[PDB]
């Protein structure tokens, strides 16, 4: 049907690597839509302030992980819930 597809969307990657016996592990990541002309939509409406910069914009920081430290003691935190925003004023 598409002829044209950008990268994926704000979220979480959902692990089927790091996958276990009841979630299958995550990495919040994807493309918080944030340009000069959002897509046609058809929702919005409330508040919602939109004002992006140039060069790293909003991103999405899971609100809630459960984490799954995986290979090298990596770390999903089994994104339970993300949250797209600023990301220049925390987890640095």
């Amino acid at each position: 049907a598409p002829d044209v597809q950008d990268c994926p969307e704000c979220t979480l990657q959902e692990n089927p690597f790091f996958s276990q016996p009841g979630a299958p592990i995550l990495q919040c990541m994807g493309c918080c839509f944030s340009r000069a002309y959002p897509t046609p939509l058809r929702s919005k409406k409330t508040m919602l302030v939109q004002k992006n910069v140039t060069s790293e914009s909003t991103c999405c920081v899971a609100k809630s992980y459960n984490r799954v430290t995986v290979m090298g003691g990596f770390k999903v935190e089994n994104h339970t819930a993300c949250h797209c925003s600023t990301c220049y004023y925390h987890k640095s």
